[PDB]
């Protein structure tokens, strides 16, 4: 059933010189049959390493468009090419020039979850992970960031800077927990540690033992020996958290799942590879002008 399409897909795979790279929210099925799982940037700049040509990326379109980007003579396929980010897709080209009008003096700072028009734009881009360095670092006391509120309020928390934040209330909807569900697993789990995704509101963020990166959240248990972690993300993290620290228990803070990034399906991922679709194409000019605010947050990182 499954263990004929998994059999199919290792299958094909090797035979077709695929490399197989999955977000972190990916289902189970789909993380156990990737070569590599991690978060958008980890799977970019791991592709970059890459002897092979062909990647399958699982996960949503501005992330395949990164490795895409980052590895431009490679071909790079997804299973279902309408696989987005909502949040991503509510910043436009024309709010980010309204913007610079108004604050020209303030860099563009975008999220790695931006469209890939809307990182042509950008004066630098960012993650979850080195927002709050890549901020400090910048001359400007003052960026425009976007398109999550949630994220850029924590930069400006953690940095002191002025963030005009862009879109008006860009935010996740699957990050968006109540703080009473921290409140509740205190009662039920005392000992447990819980760790949040900066995208989280503020109540949950500072009600949080740590907050973090899903790239981060795969480090904590290395240096905290807590038995029990809570986990504020979408659930895929669930499984790759307790892949990596079978000793440990990873408890979900609530349910919270991206309906775009389950949009892959073991059979979509089987038919991709026996078709060899889709094709993540963008414009020559789009790649080019897109790489210069990646290469200077990797300038201002290194
Ligand atoms: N912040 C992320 C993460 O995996 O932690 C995003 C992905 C996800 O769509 C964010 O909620 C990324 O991979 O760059
Ligand atoms: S989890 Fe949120 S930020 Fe990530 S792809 Fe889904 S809607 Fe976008
Ligand atoms: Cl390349
Ligand atoms: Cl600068």
């Amino acid at each position: 059933h499954h263990h004929h399409m998994v059999d199919e897909i290792l299958k094909l795979k090797k035979e077709k010189g695929y490399i197989i790279l999955a977000h972190n929210f990916q289902i189970p099925e789909l993380q156990d049959i990737a070569d590599f799982v991690g978060d958008s940037l980890q799977l970019a700049r791991k592709a970059m390493e890459l002897s092979e040509k062909k990647i399958l990326f699982l996960g949503v379109d501005f992330m395949a468009e990164l490795v895409k980007i980052l590895n431009p003579d490679k071909k790079v396929i997804v299973p279902d090419r309408s696989a987005t980010c909502p949040m991503a897709n509510r910043l436009t080209p024309e709010i980010i020039r309204e913007y610079r009008e108004k604050f020209p003096d303030a860099p563009v700072v975008l999220y790695v979850n931006s469209t890939s028009e809307c990182k042509t734009l950008a004066d630098v881009i960012c993650t979850s992970a080195n927002a709050v360095e890549v901020v400090k670092k910048l001359d400007s006391s003052v960026v425009i960031f976007g398109p999550d509120r949630n994220l850029g309020e924590y930069v400006a928390e953690k940095t002191g800077k002025k963030v005009i934040t862009i879109p008006e209330n860009g935010h996740c909807p699957v990050h968006q927990f109540n703080a009473e569900s921290i409140d509740a697993v205190r009662k039920k789990y005392p000992d447990a540690k819980v760790i949040v995704h900066p995208e989280c509101p503020k109540p949950v963020r500072d009600k949080a033992d740590y907050v973090g990166s899903t790239g981060q959240m795969e480090k904590i248990p290395e240096r905290d020996p807590s038995r029990i972690f809570v986990i504020g993300t979408e659930i895929g993290m669930i499984h790759k958290l307790k892949k990596k620290f079978p000793d440990r228990e990873f408890v979900p803070l609530e349910m919270a799942v991206c309906v775009n990034m389950k949009k892959n399906t073991l059979e979509n991922t089987l038919h991709a590879l026996q078709t060899e679709s889709f094709e993540v194409i963008l414009p020559k000019e789009v790649i080019e002008k897109a790489k210069k605010p990646i290469l200077r947050m990797f300038e201002l990182m290194g």
